[PDB]
């Protein structure tokens, strides 16, 4: 129908095919998995104590009718009659349904490639974005494939990355190219995020969560490169030199990702922002995507910090320390006090569930002198629409 469409016959001798699969076959896959997601999700790990977990063959399937499913999704959006939104639904929930783990360890390989393909796929498409979108404001196929992303790509990578991170499938489904193709991935988010662009200024928010849940299924410290020769799953170190040289890779762990800044860097651009207090329009790319960043960073390497495993210290991937996160909550805090006065807003409303994990792993006597005055700069204002906890 891609040959079809401009001819005449926009009404194609299956269309009744086409159209029962979109008004039945996509919501009944919404609906079966999403009853049963805990069914595919488990794999005798303690999910469904009742018994009879999904069996290897039947999740490497589904992962590989996930990966079809974004092949249909990809660059289509306006080729189905405003069902995409359908469309984006089934892989948001499939992507919550699909088991990395037990494919990796037990898969076939032709899914195998399908997955990693489809993950570069989303590379290039949002490396095309960056380009076109710095080359040339002017507004058409460039059109398409920016709404494509912003309305699908965006979305369903940021589920399929939340999902991964929070049940820590990272280390094992992206070791070798599917690591480079999100190194790509994380450059172009983060350049996207720091444009100045009025037309990226709509869709900016949705770049933010993306963004974050990358930075928390991430498995590599990408922040702090200066011990990063520690981390045993580093594509440095699992690559090694012959082969690293023979990809089309920077062989420096500094200059493969080089816009991006380091954690103590940012934490000092972080405090500077927080003594100057300055009005939301005035740098919002930090605090709407950088703090989240941050954030969902720390709460993803605490666990791996030294503190956290005393024994074995000093030979952790990367350094936290207590000390870092209540500064930064600090940071957090006092600048909601500073902009809270000034017109108030949702992003704050968002910053509050992105830094809800830090606030959590912080400490209860912590939380007294800390909280009690983030009480009182909530009751100071007689009516609020912000509410801060």
């Amino acid at each position: 129908f891609d040959g079809g469409s401009r001819g005449k016959g926009e009404h194609f001798p299956y269309e009744q095919e086409i159209k029962f699969f979109a008004k039945v076959v996509l919501p009944l896959i919404d609906q079966y998995f999403k009853n049963h997601r805990l069914y595919f999700l488990s794999a005798a790990s303690r999910p469904l104590c009742s018994g009879g977990h999904a069996s290897n063959k039947e999740k490497e399937m589904v992962t590989s009718l996930f990966c079809k499913l974004g092949v249909l999704v990809r660059h289509r959006i306006s080729l189905f009659g405003n069902d995409a939104t359908s469309i984006v639904n089934c892989l948001h929930i499939l992507g919550q349904t699909l088991d990395a783990r037990t494919v990796m360890k037990t898969g076939l390989e032709s899914v195998k490639s399908a997955l990693r393909a489809f993950l570069d796929n989303a590379a290039e498409d949002l490396e095309k974005t960056m380009e076109n979108l710095k080359q040339g404001q002017f507004t058409k196929g460039v059109t398409q494939i920016i709404n494509y992303t912003t309305v699908a790509l965006l979305p369903m990578l940021s589920s399929l990355f939340e999902h991964i991170g929070q049940h820590q499938f990272g280390e094992d489904l992206i070791l070798e190219d599917v690591q480079v193709s999100c190194y790509r991935i994380l450059t172009s988010l983060y350049a996207l995020g720091t444009s100045k662009s009025i037309y990226v200024e709509r869709q900016r928010s949705a770049l933010g969560e993306c963004l974050a849940a990358f930075a928390g299924a991430f498995p590599v410290a990408f922040l702090e490169t200066h011990l990063d020769k520690h981390n045993i799953y580093s594509i440095y170190n699992t690559k090694s030199s012959r082969e690293r040289a023979a990809l089309s890779l920077p062989t420096n762990v500094e200059d493969v990702c080089p816009n991006i800044p380091s954690l103590e860097k940012l934490m000092e651009e972080i405090v500077e922002l927080a003594e100057s207090g300055i009005r939301y329009t005035q740098m919002p790319h930090v605090m709407e995507v950088i703090l989240p960043m941050l954030c969902s960073y720390m709460s993803r390497w605490w666990e791996h910090g030294p503190e956290n495993n005393p024994e074995r210290a000093e030979m952790c991937c990367t350094a936290l320390n207590s000390e870092h996160m209540n500064t930064l909550l600090g940071n957090i805090l006092k600048i909601i006090y500073n902009n809270l006065g000034i017109d108030e807003g949702a992003w704050m409303k968002r910053l509050a569930v992105f830094s809800q994990p830090i606030i959590n792993k912080v400490k209860p006597q912590l939380l007294k002198t800390h909280f009690l005055p983030l009480m009182e700069k909530l009751k100071k204002k007689a009516a609020t629409v912000v509410s801060e906890e």
